[PDB]
RNA sequence: AAA
């Protein structure tokens, strides 16, 4: 039996790719995968059903997982008659792992052995896995689905597949999309457009694919070629209909151009197809907020008459959708911050607070996103609740979690104004002392940082944070 | 899916 458990780990499939269930909302993934099967016909059905099966096992539904794996076998027979045996390895891997979890050891073995046989047949240098670009590609996609944390591992996976077939249409889409997301991940300030080239190439290799095209259009918006982008959008919309995975990215395009009504039209159309989508609900709320803001700016932050009436309607709508986004994807960090921010604007602080505090307890979202929550809660504390003590705290956490980001200077500027103010009132305010300590340390003003920590330590001598700072402050 |  220990021999079997050893062999399982050697297999190449979802069970050995470190896809941790904690890093996602299991229901959202299971749901959206289901929706991708119905409404994203470009993507591999065999891959989605292999992934679905694994997801279902993470939900503790091993019986349904097998059923999913059966669908895959049928798809293997259908789409991959030729190259049947080699397309079965991942499916067979999930089978062996799923049966092992159901304590059907004899059955689990039947699959590993079935996998072993195929490996020597096409003698790969490994006994229970065969390196393959299509599998590297499936790997890339599963990784992507498990969120921000996996993007680099995803990128590499596609890179491994493209190493073999640099001109494969499918492979290029995966890579291009991955680099496109990494353009929007862990930004330090300005926008990134490493993905522009790979998308160019992806599109050329996939002429009829409007899903890949929409990313090129958005990436062209990002780099101030809005004209070229919008023409790409118009071409797509006249070329496809009611494909939620395409309409929603066109909606985004229009939204940023401030064409909110046209964005709302496209979203709504995507919605009647896929009404539970957290993507769509977020984008909707964003449009209502923006429209709401446009009015406030046009009335110097104090609308009267039908304006105030409209603004309150927009707020309520934006709340409805942010909440929907949040309820559908418990891992959707910006669903929480936008919801709470809108509750704040609405003056329902109790609701703002409850949403923020849930967002502050998400352990497994990325540091970049943790960082944004600390930032927004900090502002809520400062401007709505007027608690400078609490805001200073959260600006510090934001920087501690991620110190180089487009928020860096908003955070250090805020910490400096607040700490100075509070120190003009009480020169012995410790939190404010360690605050300027931390910031000056961050800015490289090593001496001023030391002075601030020394004043802090004089007040709170055996503080292990201030002792640590002064030390590491002496170590350059 | 925010900036
Ligand atoms: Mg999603």
């Amino acid at each position: 039996k220990d021999t079997l458990k050893a062999i399982l780990l050697e297999l190449e499939c979802h069970f050995t790719w470190n896809l941790l269930k904690e890093d996602i909302d299991l229901f959202e993934v299971e749901d959206t995968i289901g929706q991708q099967l119905e409404f994203l016909t470009t993507k591999s059905r065999l891959a989605l059903y292999n992934l679905l099966a694994y997801v279902k096992h993470l939900k503790g539904q091993n019986k349904d997982a097998l059923e999913c794996l059966e669908q895959a076998e049928e798809i293997i027979q259908q789409e991959h008659s030729d190259k049947e045996e080699v397309r079965s390895l991942v499916t067979w891997g999930n089978y062996a792992w799923v049966y092992y979890h159901m304590d059907q050891l004899e059955e689990a073995q039947k699959y590993t052995g079935k996998i072993g046989n195929v490996c020597k047949k096409l003698s790969s240098p490994s006994n229970y896995k065969l390196e393959c670009p299509e599998t590297d590609c499936e790997k890339g996609w599963a990784l992507l689905k498990f969120g921000g944390k996996y993007y680099q591992k995803a990128k590499a996976a596609f890179e491994k597949a493209l190493e073999v077939e640099p001109d494969n249409p499918e492979f290029n889409i995966g890579y291009a999309i991955t680099v496109y997301r990494l353009d929007d991940s862990d930004r330090e300030g300005s926008v990134k457009s490493f993905s522009l080239g790979p998308l160019r190439k992806a599109v050329t290799l996939n002429p009829d694919n409007s899903y890949i095209k929409v990313f090129l259009a958005l990436k062209l918006q990002d780099v101030h070629a809005e004209a070229e982008g919008e023409k790409y959008i118009e071409e797509i919309l006249d070329q496809i209909s009611s494909q939620p995975y395409v309409l929603r990215y066109a909606a985004k395009f229009y939204r940023r151009k401030n064409s909110w009504n046209k964005a709302l039209e496209l979203l709504k159309k995507a919605l009647e197809v896929t009404p539970t989508s957290s993507f769509l609900h977020h984008q909707m709320g964003l449009c209502y907020r923006a429209q709401m803001i446009q009015i406030k700016k046009a009335t110097h932050n104090r609308p009267k008459g039908k304006d105030k009436l409209k603004v309150d309607e927009l707020i309520s709508s934006a709340i409805f959708h942010f909440k929907a986004a949040m309820e559908r994807d418990s891992m959707f960090a910006f669903a929480y911050t936008d919801l709470a921010n809108m509750y704040a604007e609405g003056g329902q602080y109790s609701n703002a607070e409850d949403i923020f505090r849930k967002a502050l307890r998400l352990e497994n979202i990325t540091d970049d996103h943790k960082h944004q929550i600390h930032y927004h809660y900090g502002r809520f504390q400062e401007f709505h609740r007027k608690s400078e003590n609490t805001a200073i705290h959260h600006y510090l956490e934001a920087l501690k979690v991620k110190d180089r980001s487009p928020l860096r200077t908003k955070l250090t500027s805020a910490l400096k104004k607040l700490s100075t103010k509070r120190l003009c009132h009480n020169a012995l305010d410790v939190q404010s002392l360690s605050a300027l300590g931390f910031v000056y340390k961050l800015e490289g003003e090593k001496r001023q940082a030391a002075e601030y920590y020394e004043k802090a330590q004089k007040i709170d001598p055996e503080n292990a944070e201030f002792l640590t700072a002064l030390c590491e402050l002496r170590l350059s």
